[PDB]
């Protein structure tokens, strides 16, 4: 889930509040975004959401609250390393490695602060 | 057109009024869904829109009113059947079987009615 | 960019101006659009859409204005014919080969003045 | 319904597109209809609009579906002609000939393209 | 007022918390008309709207807080039954009488849940 | 016309710009209308829009700009009397006699100027 | 309920309209204001309004339309007085109390006609 | 944080899904609540707003993300029975004490599921 | 008023501009706050608010411009001190001491330039 | 006045509807203005819009509907010859003199029709 | 500042508070200035928003809070007149001349509280 | 144009992006004005806003897309400088320089990075 998210990004980068951070960044680190990533970081979530857009059709992901914003999943934060435990229920399996891919993408991607909250109008 | 899959659905599931039943049901049943569907029934509607999708893309569908919300097709109902006879316009044949396939997918599906009149902002 | 599209147009068709033409033209013609192609022309507007599509995923286009919109890329326009010259800079040949086919398809397509300034409430 | 009714347009004018010809034109055609006809043709939509209104309210129309734009009637369209064939429902009855006395004072009726994509804030 | 017309329909219909029944029934109930009456329940709705458009147009009708959702008539609940006891001012007589009819209306007609909370998008 | 309606006015009521009094009075005079009338001057009002509501729908008016807004008729205010002189456009005729009687009805209505800019919703 | 309030203020303030005087006056009367009350009369509102604020949380108050704006309560108004009948239940006699207390309050208190159609971006 | 309180929820309710029940009840549950509460299950959502307000406020809640929404406290739910474990940070255990608090009152409400998604303009 | 406060802090912090380190501090400094504070200097602003909050009810703060905003107290900076003034104004005594403590708190308290321009949606 | 204005225009350019030409022309002519002219039909638009702008700073324009919109001037149309008559009121003269150079500039100006309801947007 | 424009208002003109006499006085005074002059009062507030026109282009004028709402300037009301003391800041100097010279302006004309609460519609 | 604009800057700035550094800097750059220039600048883009009004005035600027914005010039950036190569067309060459100018201004003004990001709300 969203919360899951968030402490999957404070196990690949250490002392940074993702939502203080990640929120509202570039043209789609947030929510909703369009037009091309202003670097790295916001490819990272370019490919998040596709990814998203990938389980809402995923077979196994039907149900109430199945959501990726919902959804919660079971994975590990051992030692700055993250690993999906799920099983059976495969839904969360691929919601947890959407989240997994990208928090590991944001650790190896530069954060430019100047690129917080910037003006979607210029993402065409 | 759009009337034609309501008498489509008639057809499969005669006790039920179409745009009472499936118009806001889930997160894809009715105008514009997102996120993942609630059920077997909501997931019938996403592909549906899906099918809508390709449709628009489809290279035989060209021309005004060509769209499956306004193309005229030929189809038959014979007990409860479905049978789609279009053979020379490929668009109104195609979009047919959008409609004949999500009305069999309908009635072959539970009807939750706690599901009715859903809450998409539970969908995300 | 946009601007540099628009004459590109000029360049390919002499007669006319590209913004009282071709930016309220039948479903997909002046971005912001959907359904099905009314016409050749038409189905030029739509596969210049989903070039754009494609360009905001290159992985050759990061950065800020680097969206098909605003991204000045180096091209020319002799004698009828439109040249990309972009060469390094793989992401701006892109864009500017999406601008350059659209140019020329609108040219070898039939002008339907009739569909010129669209309901578009007709594009389902 | 409206299909049927573009359809019984296209029978009395064969050499028009009604969604193009007829789905802004004027004050009354087509949508918002609201002032004074410009002409006779813009009265024939005020008229259409007003039969419409007196469908609403007359005692044999009643349940789903069963308004002038969604309620499907029995009509005819032969060497130029159109007959409304209900005869039991008579609300069907009534909207038919609503669709054909405007589809034949359509046709009866001069045609001002200066009036095509009229400017309603002159209806006042 | 609106107030006394919701304890009016307590009156003739005990259980109901009129807010929840005719609130959002049909196409008229709960005010907002256009379309055609879904039934007979629905019938009431419109010629109460009617009721209402007369009273604005009674010459007994001037003066702040005279219309029919404001002003604050004189009646009785009794045994239930409806009584409208004004004499000395015929407006408040009229708009009680309008809401008494219809809460009597409402009594009398049946209830199909289908369609409350229905889609005014329908009632065309 | 607007301009002559407002000249009537001055003619039946000197002493007063009618563009500062009747602008917004009560529920009706003005641009709005909705509701019960606050007073005789206020219904007078009602009462013109309706004698507009006519005008829209009399056979002698149409044509472009022949709405009550924008057509000048032809008429005389001599010594605090008006009469209408078109016996040619009936439409004009029409017209004239509606801001004529309008203009005549506000000077035999009492003016309160705590009426001005009334508050709208409580016209219900 | 409101429409309750405003005749109970034509009790304690025989000669004048409740909404031209006290819906406008000041920073808090009318409803939807904050800041410093003008003046006493001003004060009056304030105190009404925390009235409304404590019967949104008595004890007694639950239910549809218990909420002190559409609220029915027992009141009467002989010879200039206000007197609350509400016995049993307590939520529709605390309601009762906070209108009669604002409308002897109004009474009591100047009124400043300056203060009336209060401007409010002043009330900081 | 949220998640939290939607569990804390399913342990005093087991069998139904909190989001899909509680999200948007009467006045008070959900997002910004007015008015009086429809019933016991709203004022405990009543409650709920003014402990969270209480939380804002208190000397130990002080610090990014350490508010009601986000603040992840440590709480246990064995067999039906909720505990609050924290010791060190009493801002997460005011906040835990507030979700606590809550769901155990929701456990002893009975839950209307007319009142789901009412109409909030009616609860004033 | 306003622009002494902005003194009061130029007075205790000689080296800032008090609109360009506290005017969109947090989730309190400056318009409207809400949540919880970051940390100790949001805090002092939302303390200020709550003072101000007391300066409205305060019986002493009565008339027009007697708010917080715009209400001209008397004081006095030497030294980086700070005195109000205030003896016969007790709500002008008030407002200065909120203006004071809140100034005073300022300087005596960290400032972080990572809560500058706070994104507000992550104070809930 | 506005009226008159318009039938300046009919004066220098018989056969046309000013109201139906003018209304909504490049980016000056009507109401709005902004940007560079699309020709010079726009540009005495433009021009238009400045004398106007003139009017209001006039010494001699001052009193209640002494405005360009409003102010009923004399002038005289005579053989397709435009003169202002005013020699007592200044500002009316001023204004008649605003309307005669635009209505003569508009008449020596090529008039697109493509230019018609130009989208604003472009005009910066 | 606009606080000590208030001020100099109170100079000239003792028997009254500036915020309810000018603030929304005819087209100019106050706030929203456009149209022409209802009066000599009003034209006194053109003039003055002129002037604040003017401040913000003198080269004199630059920095945080210079502009004529927030910058303090030094002035002198003694015995009924107004003098601007600042010599070395010509930014000052200017605005307080622009306050002083409308003061005095204000005094010198006709107060018509008709024209108070102007509808400034009748601007144009 | 603006693009051309935004690399005019990077041709005298090299290390910035221009729409990081100038686009909400004081009160005048990035377009919206008013106020009163806070720096150097800040007047450089106030004297560039100018420089837009004249060009939107020059009798050479006339036709579809000649405005400063979308006006497409001829110019060159070579070792450093700012080369405006239009001849047979003044209006391009105005807009080139207007720009030129401007950017020529940026390189040489100091730049106080507190200024970024400003409040518009203090310009007044």
């Amino acid at each position: 889930n969203l919360l899951q998210f968030r402490n999957m990004i404070k196990c690949t980068i250490p002392g940074r509040e993702p939502l203080l951070a990640f929120s509202n960044y570039g043209c789609y680190c947030g929510k909703g975004g369009s037009g091309t990533p202003v670097d790295e970081l916001d490819r990272c979530c370019q490919t998040h959401d596709n990814c998203y857009d990938k389980a809402e059709k995923l077979p196994e992901c039907k149900g109430i609250l199945s959501g990726p914003y919902f959804n919660t999943y079971s994975y590990d934060c051992t030692d700055g390393k993250l690993t999906c435990n799920d099983q059976n229920d495969k839904c969360k399996l691929f919601i947890c490695n959407c989240d997994r891919t990208a928090a590991m993408c944001f650790a190896k991607a530069p954060y430019n602060e100047a690129y917080n909250h910037f003006n979607r109008q210029l993402c065409k």
